[PDB]
C-alpha cells in the first residue's frame, strides 16, 4: 500500500525512517507522500501532530502510526526496536482501526464574516496576547458566563492528557465523544464570576467564545497558531471527522495514561 | 395516573403536597406511594435523592419531578408558585421523558465473596474512617494506581455538580453516559504517586476499588451509608438502568449550571 | 502638606478629584505632584498601581490612599462619600501609617550583564511569548526545577489576593515579610516535573529565574513590562522598601478580603 | 549529655538503636527516657511526630534529630550509615540548633467552658465525622466565612509539606512564624460560599472554629485525635514555643523539599 514517514529531524528519527523505508521496499509497498494510505511517524508527540496536520484533508483515507525514538509518548506508541516487526506486520496488512474523535474549530473574522475552520487533535486555545482579556461564553445560543483571566482551552478526548491536564481538566478515555473547556487564571471576585470547573459537552453542543473589548488574540490548534485578524466568534463542536490509527496489539488508553504519568 | 408526593417535612413543603393533592383530586389520578408512576419530590435535592432511593426498585415505571421550595436545586427544577399549572399539566399528560445515566456500585465482602449491589444517582464514595487509607485502583483487570489519601469519589453525570465539583471534577453533560473518579488528598511524593487528574470512564469500563491493608471504611452511595463489613473490592460501572424525568418546559442542563453557580 | 490626587479619567473620578482639591485649599495644603507628601487615588486598584509607580522613586515620603468611586477595592478603601471627612482627617493629620512589604525585581540582559531592577506592588510574573517555556529556578544558588509551562508568578503579600490567587496561591497577610511564587500551566508527565505547589519564601532568600533555550519573554511588574532583551536571568527578592498607607480607621486586611471575595 | 532514642520498631531500626547506644556508651553520654536533653527518633516522619509528642513538655530542653531508615523524611534528615558520625558529632556538641514554629491548638469543650491546649508540629485537622459539616469560622473576632464541607486544616510552616500539600496549600519556608489553613472539599454555590484559597496566618492572629449545628467531630493534631466531646470553639494561633533540632550540616529547607518532591 501506498505509505510514507515523517521524521524528527535528528540521527536517530532519521536513520529509522530510512531503514524502514529499506524493509518496506521488500513488499508491495510504495512511497508516496502525495497520497498516503499508511503515515508512518518517528519521533515524539510534536512529531505526529505535525504529521496529522500535514494530511488533515484526507484523515478518512489515512492509517497514522507512531514510533517514538525518545521517551513512550501517546500517540507514538511503538518502540523503536520493533520496527521491523512494524514493518513485517504492517506489511501484510489486515489490522484493525481504531478512531479517536477530533475537535472543529470555526473562526468568525472580518467585515464579510467570514469563516475559517481548523481540525484539532490536542485540543484549540483562544489566549490573551498580553495580560487578561474578555470573552462571553455561549453554549447553545444562552449566555453562560464572561470569562476574565488568560484563556481557555478546548481538548479533545486524547488532548486531556495535554495541555488540558496542567489546567485541571479531567482525564476522558478517547471513546467518548466529547470536548472539554478548562480555564487559564480566571479572576473571581465579588464583581467578576465563572463556572471555575472544566465543562465537558457532547457531541452536536456548540460553545461560542465571543471577545468583547479587544478584538485581536492569539488562537492556536495543536502546536500552531491560527492566523486571522478582526475575530468576532471562536465556535466549538465535536467535528464528525475521525482520526484512525493502525493498531496491531492491545494497548489500552488507561495502560498508556499510566505509563506516562504513573510509572513505566 | 397512580402519583405519590414525599415532602422535606417543613411546613411549607407539607402545605404545597396538600394543595397538589387537592388539585390532582379534580382529575382521573390516583395517590398510589407503592406503586406510582410519578412521583413529585418537595424540597431540595436532598429530598430528591430520598425520593429516588425510595423507588429505586421501580425506576423504568417512574417519571420524577422537583419543586424546590427553598432555592434552585439541580433536580428539584420546579417554582412552587408554578405548582397549580404542574398539576394541569401533569393531569393531562403526553409530556416528555429525559433520561439521565445512573452508577451502579457493587461491594465484594465476607468469607463467601458476596456481592451486594447499589444505585447512585449523585456519586458513590470510598472514605477513611479515621486518617489516610490505601486503596489499589484496577482499571479493567489492570493495577492503575495505588491511591494513598482521604478517600475517592465516583460521580455521575448529573451528580458532577455535586460532590464531584468541590473535588476538583469537571462537569459533564448528562447526555454523556460516563462516570468520573476525582481524588480526596492524595499523598504524592518521591515514593508514594496517583494520577492527581479526575478520570472520565465512558460505558463497559470496570473501576475496581481494592483496600490494601485496613479492611473497615466508609462506604457512601448519594446520602447513606452501604452497611458491610469485611469489604474486598468495591466495583464501578456506568449503569443499565437509568433515571427518568417528566419534562414539561425547556430548562438546559447549562443553563441550569448557570443559574446554580454563575447567577440566578 | 504637599499632596497630590490621580483620577481613573472619568466623570466621576475627576469631579471627586476637584472637590477634593477645593476642600484641602481651606487648610495649610499645597498641590504638588512633584514631590508629594500625600498622594490619592480616585479609581480602581489600576488607578492606585499606576500613582504607586508613578512615584516609586520616593515611596520613603509618601503615604498612599485610595479613593473607589466604583467596587470596593484592596487598595482603594475608602467610599467617596467619605472624601469630605477624609479632607478634614487629613488635613489636621497625626494618622498613624501602616506599610506592606514590595517585590525587587532584578533583569540581568545583555552582553555587558547589565542588571536592571523594578518594584512590584501586586507582582512580578515571567511568561512565554507563545506556547510553553523553559526556565531553571535556582533558590540562594542551589537548583530547585526545571519548568516548563506557561509561565511563572511572584507576589507580594498584598498581591496575593491578585493573580496568585486565581493561580491557587494562598492569601498571606501583608505583616509577613514574604513573596509567593505560583506556577501557570506547568508540564508534569515522566520527564518533566515541577514542585507544583505555590512557595513561600522569607526575607534574603534568592529566587533566580534562568531561561534554558530561548531567551525572549514577556516580564511584568504589575500592570506594565520590563522593557528589556536578551534576558539571562531574573531575580526575587523581599524588597527592602515598603509601602506605606495614611489609616484612619480600622479596615483589616482578613474583613478587607471577606468583603472582596465573600459577601459584601 | 542525658540521650534517649526512640525506634520505629523493626528489626532494622531496633539494630540501629543498639549500636547508637553502644557508641554513645564510649562518652560521657547517660542515656536517660525521662529527662534527656537530646532525642534522637530512628524511622519515618512518624516515628518523628511520636518522639516530639512523647516530649512536648520539654521543648525547650530537647534538640530532636531524625534518622531515616527507609526514604528520606522531611524531620528524618541523616541515613543510617552516618550514624557513627552522627554518635561522634554529638558526643563533642558545640553544634548548633534550629528552631521551627508550632501551632497551638485549644479546644473548648463542656459546659464548664473547660479549655485543652496542645501542641501540633504538622498540623491540627477538623474533620466531619460522616458527610459534610458546618463550621464558622472568626478571624480575630470578625466572622469571615460559614464553611460548609469536610473540614479544614491548620498547618505548621514545617507542617506544609504534609497534609497541607495534598489540600493545595503553600509550602513555606519554616523561618516564617505563621499558621496555613486550607479546605478540604468546601461546597460553593449560589448560596454557600467559602474564600477557597489558602490562608496564612502570622503571629498573634487568632483562628476561631466555631462549629454550627452539630457539636460532634473529629480534631487531630499530628498523627493523633484530641478526644474532647460537646466542643464549643477550636482556636489556633502560632505557638509562643518552638521544637529545636540539632544540625551539625547544611541541609537547605528547599533542598529538602526538592529532594523529597522533585527528584533524589
Ligand atoms: N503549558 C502547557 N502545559 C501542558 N501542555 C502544554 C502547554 N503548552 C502547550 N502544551 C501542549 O503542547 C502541545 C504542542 N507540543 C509541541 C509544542 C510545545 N512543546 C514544547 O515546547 C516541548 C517542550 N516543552 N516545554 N517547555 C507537542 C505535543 C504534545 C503532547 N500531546 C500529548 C497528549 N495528547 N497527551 C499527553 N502528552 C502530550 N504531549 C506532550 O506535551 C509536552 C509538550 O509538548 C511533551 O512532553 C509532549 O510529549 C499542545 O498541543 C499542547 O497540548
Ligand atoms: N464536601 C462536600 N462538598 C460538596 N458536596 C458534598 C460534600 N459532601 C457531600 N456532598 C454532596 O451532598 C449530597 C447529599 N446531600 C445531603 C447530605 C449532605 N448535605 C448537607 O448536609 C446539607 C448542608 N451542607 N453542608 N454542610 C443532598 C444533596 C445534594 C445535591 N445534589 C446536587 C447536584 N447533583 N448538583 C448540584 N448540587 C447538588 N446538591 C447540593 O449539595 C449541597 C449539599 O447537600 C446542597 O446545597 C445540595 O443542594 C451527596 O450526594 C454529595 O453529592
Ligand atoms: N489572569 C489574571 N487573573 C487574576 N488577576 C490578574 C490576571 N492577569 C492580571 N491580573 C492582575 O491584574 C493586575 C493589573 N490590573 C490592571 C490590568 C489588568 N486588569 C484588567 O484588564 C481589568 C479587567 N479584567 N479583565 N479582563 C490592575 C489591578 C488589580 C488588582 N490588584 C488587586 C489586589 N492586590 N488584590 C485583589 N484584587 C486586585 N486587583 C483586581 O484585579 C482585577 C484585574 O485587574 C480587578 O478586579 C482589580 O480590582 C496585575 O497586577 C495582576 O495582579
Ligand atoms: N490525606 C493526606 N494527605 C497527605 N498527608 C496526610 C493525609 N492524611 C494525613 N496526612 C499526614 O500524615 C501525618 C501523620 N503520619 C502518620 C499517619 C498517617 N500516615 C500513614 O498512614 C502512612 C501511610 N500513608 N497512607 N495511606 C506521619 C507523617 C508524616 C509526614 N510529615 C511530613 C512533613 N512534615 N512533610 C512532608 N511529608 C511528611 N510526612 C509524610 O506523610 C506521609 C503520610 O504520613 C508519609 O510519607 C510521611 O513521610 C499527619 O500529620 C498529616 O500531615
Amino acid at each position: 500500500m501506498k505509505y510514507m514517514i515523517t521524521s524528527k529531524g535528528d540521527e536517530k528519527s532519521d536513520l529509522l525512517r530510512l531503514n524502514m523505508i529499506a524493509g518496506f521496499g521488500e513488499y508491495d509497498m510504495e512511497y508516496d507522500d502525495v497520497e498516503p494510505e499508511i503515515v508512518i511517524s518517528i519521533g515524539g508527540d510534536g512529531t505526529f501532530l505535525s504529521a496529522f496536520h500535514q494530511y488533515e484533508e484526507r484523515l478518512d483515507e489515512i492509517a497514522f502510526i507512531g514510533i517514538h525514538t525518545g521517551h513512550l509518548g501517546f500517540y507514538a506508541d511503538w518502540r523503536p526496536a520493533e520496527a521491523d516487526k512494524l514493518v513485517k506486520l504492517l506489511a501484510k496488512g489486515e489490522y484493525q482501526k481504531v478512531s479517536y474523535p477530533l475537535l472543529k474549530t470555526t473562526v468568525k473574522y472580518g467585515i464579510g464574516k467570514k469563516e475559517a475552520t481548523y481540525l484539532a487533535l490536542n485540543e484549540s486555545t483562544v489566549k490573551s496576547s498580553g495580560g487578561p482579556f474578555v470573552v462571553d461564553v455561549v453554549i447553545n445560543d444562552i449566555h453562560f458566563e464572561r470569562f476574565r483571566g488568560d484563556g481557555l482551552c478546548m481538548s479533545t478526548p486524547s488532548g486531556t492528557t495535554a495541555y488540558n491536564k496542567s489546567l485541571g481538566g479531567a482525564l476522558m478515555h478517547p471513546s467518548i465523544e466529547a470536548m472539554q473547556l478548562t480555564e487559564m487564571a480566571s479572576i473571581n471576585n465579588r464583581v467578576y464570576r465563572t463556572i471555575g470547573s472544566p465543562l465537558v459537552f457532547p457531541k452536536h453542543h456548540v460553545v461560542s467564545l465571543q471577545p468583547v473589548n479587544d478584538k485581536d488574540f492569539q488562537i492556536s490548534v495543536d502546536h500552531l497558531s491560527i492566523l486571522h485578524r478582526d475575530v468576532q466568534e471562536i465556535r466549538y463542536e465535536v467535528s464528525a471527522k475521525k482520526i484512525h490509527f493502525a493498531r496491531f496489539r492491545s494497548f489500552p488508553f488507561w495502560r498508556r495514561v499510566h505509563d506516562s504519568f504513573i510509572e513505566d
